[PDB]
């Protein structure tokens, strides 16, 4: 065995109720934050420079209908999905830095096949790839069932890259960005109620390009207020801005490190 086999969360889309998406979610977030380190309430992710290799990733387990499984590789510093493995194959995006790519050479050593794409994994570059805005792209409990399948037969021929992509990006959203944000969470676990297949609205793509900002504007916020109004979008596209944090407490579940915590207030 390796030194410590990182934490697994397994799931499956076989008999996917709302309950058991919920659960998914829970052990997700609750693998991710350190537990203490809460900023206004909003439990914030751990630092990436005291992190050892051992606490720096999070695998999820993915089963299909069809007996068919992919893990994927969370970073605990942001909930980035790093890479996945599919039968013997592990495949990791293009790192960013030296220090990421020092690490992701922890990520399934005992793999036979070993491959790191030349492009990165953030939303911009898939959407090249995939020939398509995520506004573009149903998530449900069908398409992830789709999407497992594509992952795992990119290592048996059937690729086509933007497929391969448009896959990627439907399991980071229903995955990463729904630990992320309970608010999304909502979105995904509506879908599954009534077994829709729809592409998320702007409320929850500004979200998703908001996160970061969110996080700093919390954790730079004067006891709560924010220092300046981060302007967010609405289901219909409109605009409007958030002045306080306590608005964004029971939708924003996850917070990316930003700030040191401050004269560390928890007990
Ligand atoms: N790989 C990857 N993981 C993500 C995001 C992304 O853009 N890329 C957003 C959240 N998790």
């Amino acid at each position: 065995i390796f030194p410590k086999q990182y934490p697994i969360i397994n799931f499956t889309t076989a008999g996917a109720t709302v309950q058991s998406y919920t659960n998914f979610i829970r052990a997700v977030r609750g693998r991710l934050t350190t537990g203490a380190d809460v900023r206004h309430e909003i439990p914030v992710l751990p630092n990436r420079v005291g992190l050892p290799i051992n606490q720096r990733f999070i695998l999820v387990e993915l089963s299909n209908h069809a007996e068919l499984s992919v893990t994927l590789a969370l970073d605990v510093t942001n909930a980035y999905v790093v890479g996945y493995r599919a039968g013997n194959s592990a495949y990791f995006f293009h790192p960013d830095n030296q220090e990421d790519a020092e690490a992701i050479t922890h990520l399934f050593t005992d793999v036979q096949n070993r491959y790191t794409f030349a492009f990165g994994g953030n939303y911009d570059r898939l959407e090249q790839l995939a020939g398509n805005l995520r506004e573009n792209i149903e998530l449900g409990n069908g398409p992830l069932e789709e999407a497992i399948s594509a992952l795992y037969y990119y290592s048996t021929g059937g690729t086509q890259l933007p497929t391969l992509a448009r896959s990627f990006i439907i399991c980071i959203q229903m995955i990463s960005e729904a630990a992320r944000f309970q608010y999304i969470e909502g979105e995904m676990r509506t879908r599954i109620r009534y077994n829709r297949r729809s592409a998320p609205d702007p409320s929850v793509i500004t979200l998703e390009n908001s996160w970061g900002r969110l996080s700093t504007a919390i954790q730079e916020s004067n006891q709560g207020a924010f220092a300046s109004p981060i302007q967010l979008q609405r289901r219909n596209g409109s605009k409007f801005s958030v002045y306080d944090v306590s608005i964004l407490i029971p939708i924003i579940a996850l917070m990316v490190y930003r700030c040191a915590p401050p004269p560390s207030s928890q007990f």
